[PDB]
């Protein structure tokens, strides 16, 4: 049964109709009609029951039936700060970690970044992102959708007030995951760009009481390494392992 | 500014051709040319501002802005179902009715609607509402544009499963608009023809749990009485109180 999301906030036995990707998928290019398997979420953590009624171009309108909580979000907090690149990886890593359960994300500036974006390049560049995590959250089942943070300059991001651990990968760390001091309930993970962290801004993050850590012994593909951190962190202190 | 219907979804930083009706209202009888204001939507609740780049004879070609959210909707949900007459009042019923926020519209059929048309002859009249439709939306500044559903049976409309009230107008209706019970979230109005409905129509709409209602003591014209009672709907329950 496809899994729908809708933009506005869902109640038990209404009708409605779908918003205009859910509509152009379903019945554009999924060709279904009623047709009536549907489930569906609006971020409550919540999924519907839901009937397709009548279907169009453009146009699908539905029914929604039972609704319940179902839980698919780790208890574990993971805040991604992703220094952004100018090619597809960004997309990638948005899709991925939010099947890894990732809680939100934020888009980050840093000096060796090599993305510079215009207001609106950038305003269109994170509808787009946010379109991915919902794709995202149809496919692996999670009924609350992280949110894309606007982005944001490295260091205004490492200076945000907010409890838990600040964490960052670094081949020389003086921290692995398993020595780091527990519990761990709250993360912000940093991912730098291709180009790296300067030593500069490696010395900021320090100022600002980020641990690095060793993520093994061998060399990490940048345009997965935050898949495989994030992996790391849901294992350890998140529901991977449960 | 003028306001112009896209029949395509519409996104962010484009440009586009406006379709033919457009383009001849906008440079064939309003002549302008860059000349640069124009807003646009495409029935997704949003609305787009943007600038004619270049205009000609058959053709205007525009460039398409910053996009945002603007709801002219009404939250109370009315389906009319009016029936169907011969004259040029159904035009003045669809423009005024969207106009008041009307939600959904079929045309249809009952025993005394003195129309009778062929499918193709139908097909076109429905087109034409729907092009009546699309500019009164543009008129009154609604985002959605409310479909023309395709013409049904009298029974058959009144047959179809949709949560709400049923309403019906009658000079010996047993309720009013005050006296029917809450709350009102959804309803569908049916509208008989100048001649009436028959008994028969009347005892079958009561098979259907059609709620009849008053209109105040004073005989209404035909040709408004959608209108007056959609004014009253939405004064009650919809938005035009609010």
């Amino acid at each position: 049964i496809p899994r729908i999301y809708h933009p506005e906030p869902l109640t038990s036995h209404s009708h409605i109709a779908l918003c205009e990707d859910a509509a152009n998928h379903i019945g554009r290019v999924l060709r279904m009609g009623p047709g009536q398997a549907l489930q569906l979420f609006d971020g409550s953590n919540q999924v519907f029951d839901a009937e397709i009624t009548s279907a169009s171009k453009k146009s699908v309108e539905v029914k929604v039936l039972e609704g319940q909580i179902d839980d698919r979000e780790s208890p574990l907090h993971i805040h991604l700060g992703q220094v952004m690149s100018r090619g597809e990886k960004m997309e990638f890593t948005i899709q991925k970690s939010i099947e890894l359960g990732v809680s939100l994300i934020t888009p980050l500036f840093s000096e060796r970044c090599g993305v510079k974006l215009d207001s609106e390049r950038l305003n269109k560049k994170l509808q787009q992102w946010q379109k991915i995590a919902i794709a995202a959250c149809e496919q692996c089942g999670r009924n609350r959708v992280p949110e894309i943070r606007p982005a944001m300059d490295l260091e205004a991001w490492c200076a945000e007030q907010d409890e838990g651990l600040k964490l960052n990968l670094h081949p020389r760390a003086s921290n692995s995951i398993n020595t780091l001091p527990l519990p761990v309930e709250r993360v912000r993970l940093l991912i730098g760009p291709e180009g790296g962290l300067s030593a500069d801004e490696i010395a900021m993050t320090a100022r600002y009481q980020f641990t690095d850590i060793l993520l093994g012994p061998r060399v990490l593909r940048t345009e997965t390494t935050a898949l495989t951190a994030i992996t790391a962190l849901q294992v350890r202190f998140g529901d991977l392992g449960l």
